[PDB]
């Protein structure tokens, strides 16, 4: 699994309120975040699948 993939939500110093997920790998599952637009680190994905898709494989 990438190092990535278990780093928290990274919001930004962005002033948008834009809706993405990231794989919250203590829970296993994805979850909504609000992104600022700028700056965005890895674990920043459009949906919830996509989260699972990249992040859910040992």
């Amino acid at each position: 699994r990438p190092a990535f993939c278990l780093e928290p939500p990274y919001a930004g110093p962005g002033k948008a309120r834009i809706i993405r997920y990231f794989y919250n790998a203590a829970a296993g599952a994805a979850q909504a975040f609000v992104y600022g637009g700028v700056r965005a680190k890895r674990n920043n994905f459009a949906s919830a699948a996509d989260a699972l898709a990249a992040c859910a494989a040992a």
